[PDB]
């Protein structure tokens, strides 16, 4: 079952939480991680957050204290596995044997067909290299124009702002933060960022660029000195698909982690997974999936009667003076607003509920609200709806309850 | 790997092609097929054609000679099975031991919530048990009303109006056919059956019904007899759920059938699978997915040198005068239209490209050129497309170039 050695394709945070619960469950065999990136292995949400305007890498390094005696191959890409022979061909020359192979490859940005051609600087933002190129290029008063209308993006232009950074932002869709956030919250996060001079194009396109210059759908153009694409990742499932695993934008496990292939298992954002709210596979790409899941199926290969990953979903995001929080299901039946919902020191909570059921939940600014708001969403609770909107009720006596 | 015995829970298509096959391919170990319904295995596609016509079951029932020394237990539930003690429980009290277990445990029609607590006969059409029961009703000169656009309710439209019944159709969508069916195809379908006398209502749902008469969103009303519901199935995959399996709406395998659980694959109409012509996971609800995957993951157990499944699909359907066969896809960026599309004998080719290959075929009343497009589309075709439309051009000529 858990069968030694144990190789790992990946250091990020899924495969570095999954290593450290290997170690603290007990299991004493080898582990060698190998990971593409010449980097001590480290966090990204910093990357768009305060190493993007600090700029000091040692504050965001992954502690691998709790994942003794691994041997961490970095800078070494892992090229095929075969499955039958249980190796691993490494990009040095090298081969390693498994008896469990762990794939931990994370996603990478998707590029924009329309500016693969393009003679300004165009950049995504998902790793060190790319934080400290863009952060290279953020020259006060010039013009950075943001594709997409993700949460990454958004920190990047709160970031950009507070450095003086001219800002406009193209999303294809109406709204701000499609995926996975509520409407209301969706709304006011747009009226934030236009209130700190984000000039905000929604219902456009990016359909080329020419000369330094963007061109959308609708016949117009925006200048900038600097394009970041961030219209979302893709699963990178490369290695699955070559060995005949079932694999679609990302590798299909079960709460256990296994991939359709024996002795192969797959945690984090290369993943497509049950997501017990809604009950249909997803690709979860947060922090919370990566260090969660990758704990929950460590536990379980050392020891069988573990369950299997049953965390549900939440992220955050930091966007200048939004401190957001969102679990669970951005819609439901019903929304609860808990406060007033203004950029005068913005400070609420969403509630989303489904037939009396707390499916989803936002803080923005309430960290305090998050935490017992969460609990009642992990048990399906029904609480009393006008106690729920009642500015006097205390959550967290209501979660001990 | 393939390890014995062999126990498949399902006695359905797949099944049947699949023991079939690992008898042909020289497995002679224990096969058990698990069978919930009391009947001789039996194909499914003439319980909408001649059979809901002429009403032989003996007309349609699966050869198993192709499968010797295979216990089927028919009439007998599989109600749970453990992947750690290899064994499945069954409604009559027994357990069977496996050493690889099948999934072939098809679809079930999907019921329509706002007709649950109907007062009139309201049926789907799945079984032979379905089938009987619809038919004891098909009175000439009765009222029919089919929920859904798909095309087993068009199947049952033409039968029932060969034999008399009035029909009436109400359809969600503003097609026909909405799934896996060209445009082209599906207005000129509607226009057949209009033609025959069904009373077609498109962009209509039903909202529920009282004392014998079905309620429309638009406020309006169908009086029937008999309501028969074709909305679509849901895969049988509780067996699969509850032991752990990934799962969603469809058992995920992978191309030699393997799910997530070490010694358990899956099969046909329960399975979701990459469709390689979009290169996207589907649960794909076809007679020759059914036979064509049971065989070649049959094959690959047997002999592991094999390829996996590589089929692309395709189906068929008999509506009255109209013999339709559709392969691969429904749309690309380039339909060609072989022949007339009339009314007046009707008897045409669609052909489907992207990027000037071939991703699609349609033909009505034209048997001979499908299975040199089915070739032509399997090698990706970049055919001469003046010639793809010149009634001229012999395609057999073509594909075996
Ligand atoms: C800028 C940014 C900000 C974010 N902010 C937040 C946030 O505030 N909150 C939040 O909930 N989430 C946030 N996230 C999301 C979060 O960081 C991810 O969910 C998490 O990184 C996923 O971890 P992972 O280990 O699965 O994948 P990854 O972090 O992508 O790690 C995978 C590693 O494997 C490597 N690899 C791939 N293929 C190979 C190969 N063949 N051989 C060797 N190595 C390979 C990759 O290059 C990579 O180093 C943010 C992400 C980014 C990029
Ligand atoms: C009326 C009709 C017309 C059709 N016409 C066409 C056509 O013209 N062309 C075409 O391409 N396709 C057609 N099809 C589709 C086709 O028949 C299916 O794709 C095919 O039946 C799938 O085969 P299967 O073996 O995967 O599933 P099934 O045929 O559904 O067999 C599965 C069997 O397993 C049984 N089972 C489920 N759970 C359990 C359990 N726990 N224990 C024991 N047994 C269980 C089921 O009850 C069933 O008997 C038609 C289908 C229907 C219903």
């Amino acid at each position: 079952a858990l069968k030694a050695p144990v190789v790992v394709l990946g250091a990020g945070l899924a495969s570095v939480s999954f290593v450290a619960e290997l170690r603290q469950a007990g299991y004493q065999g080898l582990i060698t991680v190998v990971g593409d990136e010449a980097e001590r292995p480290y966090d990204r949400p910093p990357l768009s957050k305060d190493f993007m305007a600090h700029g000091d890498a040692e504050k965001i390094r992954l502690d691998c204290k709790r994942a003794p005696e691994v041997e961490w191959l970095l800078g070494v890409t892992a090229q095929s596995f075969d499955p039958q022979a249980h190796t691993v061909a490494l990009s040095d020359g090298r081969t390693l044997p498994y008896g469990t192979l762990v794939l931990a490859t994370g996603a990478a940005p998707r590029a924009l067909p329309t500016l693969q051609g393009a003679t300004m600087p165009v950049h995504t933002l998902r790793t060190l290299e790319d934080a400290r190129r863009i952060q290279a290029g953020l020259r006060p008063q010039s013009r950075l124009l943001i594709v997409g209308g993700g949460v990454i993006g958004l920190e990047l232009a709160a970031t950009a702002r507070t450095a003086g950074v001219h800002v406009s932002l193209v999303a294809r869709g109406p709204r701000l933060m499609s995926r996975a956030a509520p409407a209301t919250l969706a709304d006011f996060v747009a009226r934030y960022h236009a209130a700190q001079g984000v000039d905000l194009r929604f219902e456009r396109s990016v359909t080329g660029s020419v000369d330094g210059v963007v061109l959308l759908d609708d016949g117009t153009r925006i200048a900038a000195d600097m394009v970041v694409v961030g219209i979302g990742v893709l699963a990178n499932d490369a290695l699955a698909r070559a060995a005949g695993l079932a694999c679609d934008d990302g590798i299909f496990v079960d709460a256990y982690g296994r991939t359709t292939c024996p002795d192969v298992y797959a945690l984090g954002d290369v993943t497509r997974q049950r997501n017990p709210l809604s009950g249909r596979f997803e690709r979860i790409e947060t922090w919370s999936n990566a260090q969660n899941q990758g704990i929950a199926v460590a536990r379980h290969l050392v020891d069988p009667t573990a369950p299997g990953y049953a965390e549900l979903p939440w992220y955050w995001s930091d966007q200048g003076a939004l401190r957001i929080q969102v679990a669970g299901l951005a819609s439901g039946d019903e929304e609860i607003v808990r406060g007033e919902v203004s950029l005068d020191a913005p400070k609420f909570t969403l509630i989303e509920l489904q037939k009396g059921r707390i499916v989803g939940a936002t803080c923005v600014n309430n960290a305090r609200d998050f935490a017992p708001l969460r609990r009642l969403l992990a048990v399906g609770a029904k609480p009393d709806r006008a106690a729920l909107a009642d500015p006097a009720t205390d959550l967290r006596k209501l979660a001990a309850a």
